[PDB]
């Protein structure tokens, strides 16, 4: 018999409650501008798959980011727009400004306000304790208002956060593989870099949702506060799962696996074992200690579980003791 059925605990029917327009993206009309009112000035270093520019738009001589989409099928074109549309304005949501194709190439690309080129990855690893809670509020904040808004980003990780640390100021970037929560839609597994990948992705089990947001958000608090890039360290998708029941233990994996009637690839039968749930005091060293509260380690356990449904969602995490002198602080100004 299939796997049980699984529904998002919260923000569950809010797109079927919206016109159909709003999620429907494979309809959406783009008006493509031109690409000649940018004036791309250098590359920025995203990695060997990214075309992003720096750039500055003519007409107002205003400095912009300009992110070539590479070939791929229309569908995801339109689906990464409407998306970036519908989320507009939003906290810590990068802003669309416009939509344009190179007039001689006619390849679409996406022209984003100006952020700074650093990514969260170049400063994560070297935060006080309030910065870890201040940053990770302001991600918060972004992940509360895209599910709010019946969208699941599907690859938050630092790369994919970029910071102005001068001016405290936070941006979830790339909506590449975001995509519209429906319940009892079936959803590729084949999103996410590896070791920000939930359980859900690993076991192959479709039917998630937003809660796949919350587990990457727990991979990259557990790299933050134990200064450990990465905290799950895979080999590849199968030795991903072998590492996260290192730590979570297999007790609770074949629990998940049970209730979900998840059919486990073959593969993982010898390679995940017999492992014990670790207390997380054995992550903590001389190097990190400063970074470790029991508010901290309260907080990563309820974002690290295997069943998705158990995670604390965006809304949840945001009431969490660990943020309660941020709260305060923001209140204060
Ligand atoms: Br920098 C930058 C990189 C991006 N990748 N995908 N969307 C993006 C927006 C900005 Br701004």
């Amino acid at each position: 018999s299939g796997p049980v059925p699984s529904r998002a605990r919260v923000y569950t029917d809010v797109n079927t409650h919206r016109p159909r327009e709003y999620w429907d993206y494979e309809s959406h009309v783009v008006e493509w501008g031109n690409q000649d009112d940018y004036q791309l000035v250098r590359k920025l270093g995203r990695g060997k798959y990214s075309e992003v520019f720096e750039a500055i738009n003519i007409t107002n001589n205003e400095k912009v980011v300009v992110k070539i989409l590479k070939p791929v099928k229309k569908k995801k074109i339109k689906r990464e727009i409407k998306i970036l549309e519908n989320l507009r304005g939003g906290p810590n949501i990068i802003t669309l400004a416009d939509i344009v194709k190179d007039p001689v190439s006619r390849t679409p690309a996406l022209v984003f306000e100006h952020v700074n080129n650093t990514d969260f990855k170049q400063l994560y690893q070297t935060l006080t304790d309030y910065d870890i809670r201040f940053y990770m509020y302001e991600i918060l904040k972004a992940l509360d208002y895209c599910h709010s808004m019946g969208i699941m980003h599907r690859d938050v990780k630092p790369h994919n956060v970029m910071i102005d640390h001068e001016h405290r100021k936070l941006r979830l970037i790339d909506w590449g593989l975001a995509e519209f929560y429906h319940p009892g839609q079936e959803y590729n597994v084949r999103v996410a870099s590896r070791y920000f990948k939930g359980p859900e992705l690993l076991v192959d089990y479709q039917m998630y949702d937003y809660s796949l947001d919350m587990w990457s958000l727990g991979c990259m608090l557990a790299s933050m506060i134990f200064r450990k890039e990465p905290f799950f360290h895979g080999h590849d998708n199968y030795d991903q799962l072998v590492r996260i029941a290192k730590v979570l233990g297999t007790e609770d994996l074949y629990d998940y696996i049970d209730k979900y009637n998840i059919e486990l690839d073959p593969r993982f039968n010898d390679i995940l074992g017999r492992h014990s749930r670790k207390r997380w005091e054995r992550f903590v060293h001389s190097e990190n200690q400063h970074l470790v509260s029991p508010e901290a380690l309260d907080f990563l356990d309820k974002l690290l579980r295997y069943d998705h449904q158990s995670r604390l969602t965006a809304r949840e995490a945001m009431e969490h003791p660990y943020f309660y002198t941020v709260v305060k602080d923001q209140a204060r100004m």
